């Protein structure tokens, strides 16, 4: 599987649940994760994916424009360290990365 492009949405197929992250380059993604509440983390895709299959899935590019990729990366990185109080359902994780790629829904 070739290297994702900065700003790409990454859909990760964990057993019985999906997780979402956004590629920020040089092997890193930004995503919501538990400390062990949830926190925005910058981590290696290698570690976040682990042994689980994943794909790039920019599902809304058909009908919506992605933001300039420099802006996507900047916004994602600025949020690293921020905490949120909602559960890490696929839906919430997807919503988070959608906002980064496409802007506020």
């Amino acid at each position: 599987i070739p290297e994702p492009k900065p700003g790409d949405l990454i859909e990760i197929f964990r057993p019985f649940y999906r997780h979402w992250a956004i590629y920020v380059g040089d092997g890193y993604v930004v995503h919501l994760a538990p400390p062990s509440k949830a926190i925005v983390k910058k981590e290696l895709l290698y570690d976040v994916a682990g042994s689980d299959k994943y794909q790039v899935n920019n599902k809304h590019d058909d009908k919506y424009s992605p933001l300039p990729c420099s802006k996507i990366i900047q916004r994602a990185e600025e949020l690293v360290g921020q905490e949120v109080l909602y559960k890490l359902t696929s839906e919430n994780c997807e919503h988070f990365v959608n906002e980064l790629r496409y802007g506020v829904a």
